[PDB]
């Protein structure tokens, strides 16, 4: 199952190298998708894990034979990490003011693959870090503690605020910041007080039982399927913030057509509007001047949207990957929210015609896997919850679910089978 998720398939010699160094047979789902953007990226990320964070950024450092450098406040930490580097045969070290001639000489000669430093010794050692990179080059930059950077973060530090400087100076070097608060307006702080630019975000581990889940057949008839979502005020509205997911343009610029009857605050958005018309959408559904937004896949990333109290898949969704990222956009703020499918056989049988205008081979199949999936999921008695842990989640989320799953609360499911 989880090799089924990893896109592209890491290679043999990827696969060797994270036998030998890190005793792993395979990379978990979260861990590939970071490597994976360093590697052939060199993109920045920020990777939210509640509580395997280091393989991250350790990895890509060890596979090219180059250099990754972690700042980190945590001393003894760190200290740990360089011990269990060396035992695993990795030579790795903690660089400071105590340090010897010789290691320093070493780190600049690129034998140590990982050196760990505090943020004041990165902040007032920037040459040093500049002839690393023209003279090995440096893979990454590992930033923990992320959040620290944040003054509405809960441990603000101002040995932070100076790696702002990273950026300019080291431009090509992606830097991985990494912290264990998923809050959402902490996470755009530290994107902007970094200078990260597009970064890919990750965020796991996090076990989420505000989100109900639900399956539900639909009409085609619009208005009807979406009536019991709609409350009539004064025109008609929904709960709270939400997001509509179509499979198609076509489909967006319909549901959209029947709720601008109702006279909702809602906006359209698909890759095929002009620039402006959708940075006005997106500006105005952040700003709270509409409250749906009825959206292609093509609308979501980025978003720093906490209160989305609805999510609405109108047509089966195409791919089970697609759907777990676009259902964790909702509630973020860690209040009730909810997440329906309402989906038709004939959605299924279009979305398997698309898939064979899929021309790379590989990825056919990888989307085909990602849409059969989905499909089992759809048809599915079982808990809905039970069945997206086991897909992305780790053993101890699925753990910690198990105090929801079963109740009123959980999922669709759930409630039929309790009554
Ligand atoms: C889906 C991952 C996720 C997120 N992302 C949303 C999608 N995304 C992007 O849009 C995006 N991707 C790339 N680059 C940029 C710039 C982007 O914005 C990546 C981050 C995301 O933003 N958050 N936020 C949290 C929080 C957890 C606790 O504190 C509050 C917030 N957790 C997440 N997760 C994990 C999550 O949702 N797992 C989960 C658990 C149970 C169920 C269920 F079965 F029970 F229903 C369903 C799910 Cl999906
Ligand atoms: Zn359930």
């Amino acid at each position: 199952d989880d090799k089924d998720f990893l896109w592209p398939a890491p290679n043999e010699e990827q696969v060797t190298c994270l036998k030998m160094y890190f005793g792993h047979s395979s990379f978990k789902p979260v861990q590939w998708k970071v490597i994976h953007s360093v590697l052939e990226e060199a993109r920045d990320n920020v990777a939210v894990m509640a509580t395997g964070k280091s393989l991250c950024f350790q990895y890509p450092p060890v596979y090219v034979g180059k250099i990754g450098l972690v700042i980190s406040p945590l001393i003894s930490l760190m200290e740990d990490q360089v011990l269990q580097l060396k035992m695993s045969n990795i030579p790795a070290c903690f660089l400071g003011s105590a340090q010897s001639a010789n290691v320093l000489t070493d780190i600049k000669l690129g034998k140590y693959r990982i050196v760990y430093v505090t943020p004041e010794y990165c902040s007032g050692n920037m040459g040093l870090l500049q002839q690393l990179e023209a003279d090995i080059g440096i893979t990454l930059i590992a930033v923990d503690e992320a959040h620290c950077i944040s003054e509405w973060g809960h441990d603000f530090r101002d040995s932070f605020r100076k790696l702002g400087s990273l950026k300019t100076a080291l431009p090509m070097v992606p830097i991985v910041a990494l912290t264990a608060t998923a809050s959402s307006s902490i996470r755009e702080d530290i994107v902007r007080c970094l200078n990260l630019r597009n970064p890919q975000i990750t965020c796991t581990g996090f076990d989420r039982p505000n989100l109900y889940l639900e399956v539900r057949r639909k009409t085609g008839n619009i208005l009807q399927d979406l009536q019991p979502f709609l409350v009539k005020t004064s025109h008609w509205e929904f709960e709270g913030p939400t997001i509509i997911y179509c499979p198609s343009r076509k489909m967006t610029q319909q549901v959209t057509g029947e709720l601008a009857k109702l006279n909702l605050s809602c906006g359209t958005y698909h890759a095929g509007m002009s620039f402006s018309t959708a940075k006005d959408i997106h500006h105005r559904f952040v700003r709270d001047e509409i409250q749906c937004v009825i959206a292609t896949i093509a609308f979501g990333m980025g978003i720093n949207k906490a209160d989305i109290r609805q999510v609405i898949h109108y047509g089966a969704p195409k791919d089970m990957e697609s759907y777990y990222q676009e259902i964790g956009r909702a509630g973020r703020d860690g209040l009730q929210s909810s997440c329906h499918v309402l989906w038709a056989p004939a959605d299924i049988n279009l979305n398997r015609h698309l898939l064979t205008e899929i021309r790379n081979a590989k990825f056919r199949l990888y989307k085909l896997k990602m849409m059969a999936k989905m499909e089992k999921y759809l048809h599915s008695s079982r808990c809905r919850r039970q069945i997206i842990l086991s897909h992305f989640e780790d053993k101890q989320v699925q753990k910690a679910s198990l105090g929801i799953m079963g109740t009123e609360k959980c999922c669709d499911n759930c409630r039929s089978a309790l009554d």
